[PDB]
């Protein structure tokens, strides 16, 4: 019964995308709003701005204040940067994509902590927004492989992507109050704040080949930084089947060539 | 050579296995032994393999004086000597690993898969070769972590299920019938004594599963058990109800705790 039916909180291609998919095919611009991230500057770079978009496209910026009052407004956080408190609002139709494979890496930095922590495979998980981060009821997931030579950057893509799909796979059942969810587990939950991150890395090469070149590609992305071997920034870890030894390390002109405990060779690329 | 087996380790999986080869396979003229360095040659919460060797007139040695000793079994049951191959004639070199091989190589491994979040292990049966727990996989059995399974139960379910399987296996050792695959580069991960801090300090800033999984990884009472505000802690106990997020009381028997998901701990001291 309120002009205003949808609200999409956050950032990058996946809040952009999946607006553009509401306007398409659901609502007229002035039955939605936006909320952009602190950090958003209203420039279009490796990502697109909300805050563009919306300038563009005539949909109002607004605050959380604003719309806390909003009768059964839809609130859709898309890498948005607030945690919210469920009290302040009157709806209750609040919803989060989250950038991995709920109830493991809840918290931040989720390009880096699943592979940091030897997973093959990450996921988005569309959820409730509860009090607490990343803990709310899961809608639905889609697991996807991280694939051996993928950089934490190749990650962040592969979640743009399946988080944009999922939002489109859901959002009916959500703008019609009929979709299911599913409490989550205590066992394999797991969560990392910045704190946990070095984003300075210092290499364990006490380490198998596999943890190695973890190591490494966990720390590729390089809009935010690169992994450092030997005063040589590193953009590429290769991993292979192949022996060649235990406990190699030997700098070339244009990579390093490594193998940790277990003798598998990896070629660590420079820029 | 008159000597077909050597039985270099320690405690009930050791002293077991030799029981059972000098039951069904050989005479004690036959079998000789390495202890640790640590054995001190009476049973304690396990059994000396230095006691029931001398008890049972089987040779003491070191490993020079079995180097030469052609067509001999080498088996490592938690040895404590890393060996390197190319000092032996014979190339009938083996070891039970208390990890599901390529995970947890190195040490501590009782501590290692807890910490790491697992809801199993296993022990492996391997060749050695010149690597830490490298070597191709004969046999394995997996078992679960139970939920409130400690550092201390899945070390007493390895003795257990480290001496099924050198039952299992042993006769197609001596026969040399047995066959292997080699290790993959994925999945392997390593852990060396300066990966853990055995004073270990609890990170709250977690869920509630990681925060009992480092409780309970570091509870072994022969060695440490882990300390909250100066009280030991002898059990925890993971429930699935939630008790609101970030609790922590201490009353004078145990602990109430929560991590950021909010399910409930309960932190039993030591009495
Ligand atoms: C800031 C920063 C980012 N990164 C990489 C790894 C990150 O996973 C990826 C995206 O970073 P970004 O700052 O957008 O967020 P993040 O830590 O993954 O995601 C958290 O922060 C967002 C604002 C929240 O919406 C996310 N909430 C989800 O439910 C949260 O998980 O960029 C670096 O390598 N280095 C960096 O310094
Ligand atoms: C020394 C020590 C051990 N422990 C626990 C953790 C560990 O998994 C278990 C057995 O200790 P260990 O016998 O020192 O063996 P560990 O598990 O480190 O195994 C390692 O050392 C032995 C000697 C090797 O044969 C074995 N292949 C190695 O993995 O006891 C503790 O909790 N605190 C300790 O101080
Ligand atoms: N209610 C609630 N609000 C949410 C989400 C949620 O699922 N629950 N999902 C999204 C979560 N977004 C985040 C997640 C973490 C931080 C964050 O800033 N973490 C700090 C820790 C702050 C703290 O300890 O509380 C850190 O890692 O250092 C910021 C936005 C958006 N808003
Ligand atoms: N060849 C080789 N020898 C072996 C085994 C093997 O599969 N390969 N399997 C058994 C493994 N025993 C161990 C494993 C690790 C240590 C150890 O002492 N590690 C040190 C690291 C030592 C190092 O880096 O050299 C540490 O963690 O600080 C000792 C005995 C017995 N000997």
């Amino acid at each position: 019964g309120h002009m205003i039916k949808i609200c999409i909180a956050g950032k990058n291609n996946i809040a952009v995308n999946s607006l553009q998919f509401i306007l398409k095919n659901y609502f007229e611009a002035d039955q939605i709003v936006v909320i952009p991230n602190k950090n958003d500057k209203g420039i279009d770079s490796w990502q697109k701005s909300l805050l563009k978009f919306a300038l563009d496209n005539n949909i109002k910026i607004v605050t959380l204040d604003e719309i806390y009052n909003i009768e059964q407004i839809i609130f859709f956080s898309l890498e948005f940067d607030q945690i919210i408190k469920i009290e302040n609002f009157k709806s209750d139709r609040l919803f989060n994509i989250h950038f991995s494979a709920l109830p493991k890496y809840k918290g931040v930095f989720t390009s880096i902590t699943p592979i940091l922590n030897n997973e093959l495979e990450s996921g988005v998980t569309l959820h409730r927004i509860d009090n607490g981060i990343d803990t709310g009821n899961i809608i639905d997931q889609h697991c996807f492989p991280i694939d051996i030579n993928d950089t934490a950057r190749d990650l962040y893509f592969n979640y743009l992507k399946y988080g944009e799909s999922i939002f489109k796979k859901n959002i009916q059942t959500i703008i019609n109050n009929s979709y299911k969810d599913l409490k989550q587990t205590n066992i394999n939950s797991s969560y990392f704040s910045r704190k946990d991150i070095n984003l300075v890395h210092k290499i364990n090469f006490k380490k198998t080949s596999f943890e190695i070149h973890n190591q490494i590609r966990a720390f590729i992305f390089q809009e935010y930084q690169l992994p450092i071997i030997n005063n040589s920034k590193i953009i590429k870890s290769i991993l292979a089947n192949e022996f060649i030894g235990y406990n190699v390390f030997e700098e070339f002109e244009n990579y390093f060539i490594i193998s940790g405990i277990d003798g598998f060779k990896i070629i660590a690329q420079k820029l």
